[PDB]
């Protein structure tokens, strides 16, 4: 089987991507943010403290008939951005773009954090890391990517996120379609749980690249590239009065700079971030402050290819018996 959905930004700035999801029986359609810096399946819910929920759509299993409660299973969750949620269990039917998967775990929120209440945009998120972050007790629950797997044509899925524009998410087969030469496979470990690989290097602009190692994790749930702050420095350097604000929260600039490329290595292989990429808009509205999409990683303490970088590229999640992921052009 296969499955294909698109994905949306949820916003002008590309902060994070939505992706229709079918929950239950009849279809309770949730816009879910694919994370696959997570493994939770968390969805906002009939469950959900009322002062918590502002414009978000809700599942409600009592109205799904495939819906049954996970005796005795809670989970709880919190996110690099300081976000969290908590609630409880139920299993149900859940189609993504045509590929459906009975049984997964649904995890209905009884509480969120105000960044979630905060956002109508986003229903939930659905996690796509390892199985083994998963944070429902007593008993770990699947993500729905391994619930699928077996069923997959082939154990993969790819993430094609767009640049201001809506994207795909694919399970069970690659597009060759949906990308310009070669995909580029490079060695992951699942020793932390995440999608976690090391590129080797980067250039600025039009400069020479930098071969060096870094590890790094491909997150579809984090808006911007968090890499070494020397990485960093070195980039904003090249850009006219662009500075590291305390006050703010990392790299600001001009919005009036033409901003230059990042490329990160993949293999022998080179994804090319344009200028653009890296704009995330006026630190606070009417300002001509502008907010970097690269920003330092230290104190995350890991590197981090979020949607800046990865929506650069179209990006093969490959979960076979020793995963891997592979990095196109597009
Ligand atoms: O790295 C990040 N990923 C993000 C996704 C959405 C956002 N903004 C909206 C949001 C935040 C928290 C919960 C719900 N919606 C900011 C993000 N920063």
């Amino acid at each position: 089987s296969t499955g294909s959905a698109t994905t949306t930004p949820i916003d002008s700035l590309d902060d994070a991507y939505i992706t229709p999801v079918q929950i239950g029986t009849p279809a309770q359609t949730l816009n879910l943010d694919f994370d696959t810096g997570s493994s939770d399946l968390w969805v906002f819910s009939s469950e959900t403290t009322a002062s918590e929920v502002d414009g978000q759509t809700i599942y409600t299993p009592s109205k799904s008939t495939t819906a049954k409660l996970l005796s005795g299973a809670t989970w709880s969750i919190s996110y690099g951005d300081g976000s969290s949620s908590s609630g409880d269990v139920y299993t149900d039917t859940v189609s993504v773009g045509g590929l459906t998967v009975t049984g997964q775990a649904v995890e209905s929120a009884k509480k969120v954090s105000s960044s979630f209440t905060e956002d109508s945009t986003i229903d939930g998120l659905l996690g796509l890391a390892f199985s083994t972050l998963n944070t429902v007790s007593p008993t770990q629950q699947k993500t729905f990517f391994d619930n699928a797997k077996a069923s997959l044509d082939s154990p993969v899925f790819t993430a094609d996120l767009g640049y201001h524009a809506p994207g795909t998410y694919n399970f069970g087969f690659i597009d060759t379609t949906a990308y310009t030469g070669s995909i580029t496979y490079t060695a992951v470990s699942t020793k932390q749980g995440f999608w976690e690989w090391t590129s080797t290097g980067y250039a600025v602009g039009s400069g020479t690249f930098k071969s060096t190692s870094i590890d790094g994790i491909a997150d579809t749930g984090t808006t911007l590239l968090y890499l070494p702050a020397t990485v960093v420095s070195a980039y904003w350097a090249q850009v006219s009065g662009a500075k590291s604000s305390s006050s703010v929260g990392g790299y600001v600039f001009p919005c009036s700079a033409t901003l230059p490329s990042f490329t990160f290595g993949v293999g022998s292989a080179r994804i090319v971030i344009p200028g653009d990429y890296i704009d995330f808009g006026p630190i606070s509205t009417g300002s001509s402050s502008c907010f970097g999409g690269i920003q330092s990683s230290a104190g995350i303490g890991i590197n981090i290819f979020g949607d800046v970088a990865l929506k650069a590229a179209f990006v093969v999640f490959n979960g076979a018996t020793t995963p891997t992921l592979g990095f196109a052009s597009k």
